[PDB]
């Protein structure tokens, strides 16, 4: 090899870029390492673009300054149990199939695994895609510097001649939109408007040809992400984050005013031909919360439903690119604010939310993010070493697998053994409550069937409806949520105890009502 | 099982014990716990003892109640080197056979084992008894518990029939002598007069012969011997260490005059007949230094000759039970203090000091002392325990089978193999010294016979011989000061050098004395 090039005439016409990159910690850096620009300085004015130059978004193209970051970054956990499916009594949700009816999810929904395959597997998971993009070969799974330095290197396209979204096998689901993508890659991070708008600029938007935007995606959670590449300062990339925090006036702490103001997140927006196109927010702190945030939450992705008549939320509204920025007990209201249901239950008729990993809205008042804790002090901390320079990894990963750096600096008191069996004694109790709402909530659906059948009225069914919509919001909250309630176990333990008695109630009000038409 | 015995029809006559019994943590623990007193209850007098009652002084009569501490003062490190021989290039004095000639520590000086075996190693020990006394069989070697129940057990007499010293193997030697078990036993401690002195009251004195005295003995470093029985109030018991510290006012740390005022011990006398028999030092804190100190010092213990003439000392003076109390460079004052030298070397003919063992008084004045450590925080701290009472471990051994404990928890920036390394490299550093001394020593020595032969004159022999006692002092400090430096490395590193400049300039004089003779 790379040579320089002269950065000074570049900010002759990009005095935003200037000011971020002279002010930090990459003045040093020049742009050839991140971009070519050289017919785009041949052609450009300061007001045409000329040629595009090309922006470098592999997280390799920060490997050859940050190596150790970035090699952590590729690592995969093999303790981290890949594709295994959660509708299954070895996992997180045996009564799944019941649960979710008809749902995409239905087809599949495995454990997450590492970081380094998230866009691999959202390529090639069976409710995404239908079975149009595999791995290559089944030897691939192994292969998470593979997959960082491109999807397309380990998985293939079956029909690359088509586009269109259809099944290559029988259980498959064409689930995905280019919503999606936001949480596995921001390779699309200058050909997408924010929110996913479309955007006379944006060569992508919510409403896609997902399968040609997949094909233009390479990379899983782009090192800048997290990571402002010209001040290197932490930022927020994620749309949809930046709109709850700010567009919504939601704060970066919701329930927290006083922490809102402590961490705050600034928006940055980039112009196309004077218009506004891009954002991103950042932080005055490094708040893990906030950059793990961008996807380890509670969203639309996905057409939905208005609950006021039912009609069709299509990927053309925003509000299927929404973050919900809220907890459990928040989430319905904030659902009924954007007017929003994603699916009506195939069994039982109801309307029903689909939840998805809301980590950070779960974690939010645990005694750990009360005291200042922060997702990458569990699962993120800095390595230690006798005798180096102690970076921060770039996987994260079970506390687990580093007990000393995630539990025991701070509760120097317990053994590695205590702190585990205080993890277990929180997800066992947990689990159980899980097991026991989707006991309640499978006798619930099952007996609609039982009381549609047996001549129940209307009135009858539309109750339990209701209630199946709470019932399902404080099960599947936790099925959902990866931590099996360790990230917030009073929380759960009072919502699933909600789910199970909102069941219990529709069950009673079934029986009785299928007792009396059968009478 | 035992019957309490009325305390208070004791106490009427049993003042002090009364004054200490009653005040303490033994306030409830009746006398005949230790005690068989029977026929001495029915038979004695204020004045006279009539009936000997039995006193129990084996460590398991602790162990009805104390069998945490009894179990851990029992067990036996076998990764502690046992019989192993110290002349030799495995281990500390490779030139040991040179450097101390014709000394009975020539028959055999084997580095230190556990605790559980210091008598029977004292019994069995080449120098000791002639090889009167042998294990029954190789296998009781490993019979920790075995020999703390009592010598006897394990061990046997070659010839019951007879009570002299004398050889039973050639190449063993008839050092022992009564003041010896006082640094491995104190079953005698109510038959032994205060210094071994002879007594009216006691069986047994320095004068005593020796198989007999073992004989009337079984257990190792007896619980008592840091414990008050009655108080259960810290104490030491050793003569000689009371003798120093209090009787000569030298102090708990003679080289800090604050310190041993902090640290103190009080006399207690008891009487036989109404004259002065025995006494104790009570502790005002459990210091282990000083209860360690009981025995990891630089002693007399035997006879020896004495620098103003030569005259032989012999059992019958105090002076060979006696605590030099004194630092490596205080030693050789100390020792004209008490106009003393433990022998000839046989062939430099130079007085010499024996060292033993200066444990503590090379302890005094390093950095870990300086800051208030003792021995006990190093090798015998409490045990940890997630969820039980943490006793203190009551068998010492080197804190590298318990760093975390030992070193660390002072030194939390340390991992474990850091805190080892750096023990490692001053053990390394003074082994490298050691070995330097010994060679110039051995040189000095064995170049003494050619001068002697070339008819080097009795004035150039006579200097040689006094750098001799020097050369001697600072060398065997380190080999017989059992942490090869670790425990005042600076210290150590002073001390050798100063021993190898002295047999550096013994071997010059001697090689020009030999050179001028011989031209
Ligand atoms: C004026 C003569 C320019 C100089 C000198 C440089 N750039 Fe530029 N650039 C310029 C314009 C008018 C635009 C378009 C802005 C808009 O309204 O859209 C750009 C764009 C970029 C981009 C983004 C391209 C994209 O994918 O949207 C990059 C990464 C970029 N420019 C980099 C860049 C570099 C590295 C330069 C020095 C080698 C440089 N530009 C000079 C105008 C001008
Ligand atoms: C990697 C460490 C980079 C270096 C060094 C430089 N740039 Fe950059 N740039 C980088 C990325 C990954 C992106 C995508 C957007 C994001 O925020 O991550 C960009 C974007 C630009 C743009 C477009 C900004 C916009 O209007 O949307 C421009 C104009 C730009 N970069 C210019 C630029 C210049 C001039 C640099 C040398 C001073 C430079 N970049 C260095 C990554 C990296
Ligand atoms: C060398 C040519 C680099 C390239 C390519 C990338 N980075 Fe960098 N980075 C570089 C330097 C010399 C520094 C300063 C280090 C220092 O000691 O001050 C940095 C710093 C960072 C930081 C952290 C700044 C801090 O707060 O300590 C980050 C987060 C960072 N760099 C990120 C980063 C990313 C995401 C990159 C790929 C887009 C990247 N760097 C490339 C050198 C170089
Ligand atoms: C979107 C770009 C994400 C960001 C930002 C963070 N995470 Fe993530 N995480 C994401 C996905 C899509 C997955 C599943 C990946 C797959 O292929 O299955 C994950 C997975 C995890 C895991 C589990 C890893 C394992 O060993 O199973 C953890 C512990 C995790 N994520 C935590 C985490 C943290 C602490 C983050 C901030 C530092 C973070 N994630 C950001 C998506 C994204
Ligand atoms: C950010 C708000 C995300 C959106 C948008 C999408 N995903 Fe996601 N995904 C996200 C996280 C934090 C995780 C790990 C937690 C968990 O439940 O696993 C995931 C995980 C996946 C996975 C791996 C596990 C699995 O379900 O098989 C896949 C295959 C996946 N996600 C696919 C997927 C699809 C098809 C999406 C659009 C409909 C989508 N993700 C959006 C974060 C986010
Ligand atoms: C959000 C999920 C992140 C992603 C994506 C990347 N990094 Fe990161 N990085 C993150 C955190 C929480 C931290 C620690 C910040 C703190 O102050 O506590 C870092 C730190 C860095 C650094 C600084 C040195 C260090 O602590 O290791 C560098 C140079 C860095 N990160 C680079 C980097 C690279 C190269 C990435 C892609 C491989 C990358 N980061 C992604 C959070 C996140
Ligand atoms: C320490 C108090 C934690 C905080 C801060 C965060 N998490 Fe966590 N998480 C924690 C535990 C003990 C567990 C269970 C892990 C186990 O081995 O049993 C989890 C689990 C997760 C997971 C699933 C990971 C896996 O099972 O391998 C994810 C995806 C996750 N946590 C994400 C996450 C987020 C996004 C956080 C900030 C909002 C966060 N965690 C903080 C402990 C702690
Ligand atoms: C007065 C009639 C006494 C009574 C009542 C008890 N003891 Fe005694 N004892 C007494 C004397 C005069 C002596 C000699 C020492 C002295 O204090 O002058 C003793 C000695 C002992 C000893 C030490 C024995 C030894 O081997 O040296 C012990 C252990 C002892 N006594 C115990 C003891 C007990 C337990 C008593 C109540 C059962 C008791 N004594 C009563 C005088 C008298
Ligand atoms: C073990 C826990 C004991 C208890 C209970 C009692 N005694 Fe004791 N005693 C014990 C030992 C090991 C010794 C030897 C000396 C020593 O200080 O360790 C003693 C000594 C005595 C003596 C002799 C004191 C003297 O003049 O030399 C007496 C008189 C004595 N003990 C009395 C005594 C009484 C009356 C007790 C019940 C109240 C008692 N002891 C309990 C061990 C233990
Ligand atoms: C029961 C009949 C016991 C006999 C035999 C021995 N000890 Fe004891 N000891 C006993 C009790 C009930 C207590 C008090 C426990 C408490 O903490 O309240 C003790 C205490 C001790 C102590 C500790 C004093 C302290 O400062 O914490 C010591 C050092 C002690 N005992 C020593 C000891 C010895 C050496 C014994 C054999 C001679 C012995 N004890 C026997 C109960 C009993
Ligand atoms: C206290 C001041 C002691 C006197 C009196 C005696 N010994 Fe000793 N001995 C003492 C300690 C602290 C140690 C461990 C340190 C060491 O140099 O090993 C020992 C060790 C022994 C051993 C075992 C190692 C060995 O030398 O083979 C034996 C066999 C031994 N001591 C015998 C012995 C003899 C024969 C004594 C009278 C001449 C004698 N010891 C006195 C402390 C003290
Ligand atoms: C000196 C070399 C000792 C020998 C001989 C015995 N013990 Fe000990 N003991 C010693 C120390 C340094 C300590 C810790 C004191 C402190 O305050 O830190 C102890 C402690 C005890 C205790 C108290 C409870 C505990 O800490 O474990 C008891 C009950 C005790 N020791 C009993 C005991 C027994 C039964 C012994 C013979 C088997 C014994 N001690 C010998 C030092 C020494
Ligand atoms: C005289 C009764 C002693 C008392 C009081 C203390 N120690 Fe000792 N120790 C003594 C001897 C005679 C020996 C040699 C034993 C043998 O048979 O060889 C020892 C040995 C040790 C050792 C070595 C243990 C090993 O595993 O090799 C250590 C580390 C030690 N001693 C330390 C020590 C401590 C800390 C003491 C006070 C708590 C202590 N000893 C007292 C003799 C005596
Ligand atoms: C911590 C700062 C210590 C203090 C306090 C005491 N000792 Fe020590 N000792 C220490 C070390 C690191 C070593 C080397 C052991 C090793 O494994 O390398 C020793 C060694 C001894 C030994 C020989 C033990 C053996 O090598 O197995 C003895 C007999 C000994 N130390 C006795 C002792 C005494 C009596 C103490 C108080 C005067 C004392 N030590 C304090 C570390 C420390
Ligand atoms: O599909 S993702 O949100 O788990
Ligand atoms: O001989 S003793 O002092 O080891
Ligand atoms: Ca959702
Ligand atoms: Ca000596
Ligand atoms: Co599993
Ligand atoms: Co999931
Ligand atoms: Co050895
Ligand atoms: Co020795």
């Amino acid at each position: 090899q790379l040579k320089p090039v002269d950065a000074l005439q570049c900010y002759d016409c990009h005095t935003q870029i200037e000011d971020m990159h002279v002010v930090g910690k990459h003045a040093t850096v020049n742009c050839v390492h991140c971009h070519d620009a050289t017919e785009h300085v041949e052609t450009a004015s300061a007001r045409r673009m000329g040629e595009r130059p090309v922006t470098h978004t592999s997280p390799e193209a920060c490997a050859s300054c940050h190596t150790a970051q970035f090699n952590s970054f590729a690592s995969v956990r093999h303790e981290s149990h890949p594709r295994e499916e959660k509708a299954n009594p070895r996992s997180r949700s045996p009564k799944f199939d019941t649960l979710i009816g008809a749902h995409g999810f239905s087809l599949e929904h495995a454990e997450p695994r590492s970081h380094a395959f998230m866009l691999v597997d959202h390529f090639i998971v069976d409710r995404a895609y239908g079975g149009r993009f595999q791995y290559k070969s089944w030897q691939n799974v192994t292969d998470g510097l593979g997959a960082v330095r491109g999807a397309w290197t380990v998985i293939e396209d079956m029909d690359p001649t088509t586009s269109d979204q259809r099944r290559f096998l029988a259980q498959t689901a064409t689930a995905a939109n280019p919503v999606c993508l936001n949480c596995k890659t921001q390779d699309h991070i200058l050909d997408w408007a924010y929110m996913g708008d479309e955007h006379d600029a944006a060569k992508w938007a919510r409403t896609s040809k997902v399968v040609d935007f997949a094909r233009d995606l390479h990379h899983p959670v782009n090192c800048y992400m997290c990571h402002d590449p010209h001040s290197t300062e932490p930022r927020v990339v994620r749309d949809a984050l930046i709109h709850a925090v700010v567009d919504q006036g939601l704060g970066t702490y919701p329930y927290d005013e006083a922490k809102s103001e402590h961490v705050t997140l600034t928006p940055v927006t980039f112009q196309r031909g004077g218009e506004d196109f891009r954002k991103i927010g950042l932080l005055n702190v490094a708040d893990s919360n906030l950059m793990c945030g961008q996807c380890h939450v509670e969203y639309n992705c996905n057409p939905g439903f208005q609950q006021s008549d039912g009609a069709p939320v299509g990927m053309d509204d925003r509000r299927t690119n929404h973050f919900f920025w809220a907890n459990v007990f928040d989430y319905a209201e904030a659902a009924k604010e954007i007017d929003f249901f994603d699916f009506t239950h195939v069994t039982t008729g109801a309307p029903l939310p689909k939840l998805q990993h809301p980590e950070l809205e779960t974690f939010w008042g645990s005694t750990h993010e009360r005291n200042g804790v922060t997702c990458a002090d569990c699962h993120m901390p800095r390595v230690k070493l006798e005798n180096g320079k102690e970076y921060t990894m770039h996987s994260p990963r079970t506390p687990r697998d580093m007990m000393n750096r995630a539990c025991l600096n701070c509760h120097d008191g317990w053994t590695e053994a205590e702190a585990e069996y205080a993890i277990d004694y929180i997800k066992n109790y947990t689990h159980g409550k899980i097991m026991k709402a989707e006991f309640w909530l499978a006798r619930m659906i099952d007996l609609f069937p039982v009381a549609k059948r047996a001549g129940v009225s209307e009135d009858v069914l539309n109750e339990v409806r209701a209630l199946h919509y709470d019932a399902h919001l404080h099960w599947e909250w936790w099925t959902a949520e990866n931590s099996v309630g360790f990230h917030n176990p009073d929380q759960a333990r009072e919502s699933l105890m909600k789910s199970i008695t909102k069941s219990k109630e529709g069950v009673g009000k079934l029986d009785a009502a299928i007792d009396a038409a059968v009478a």
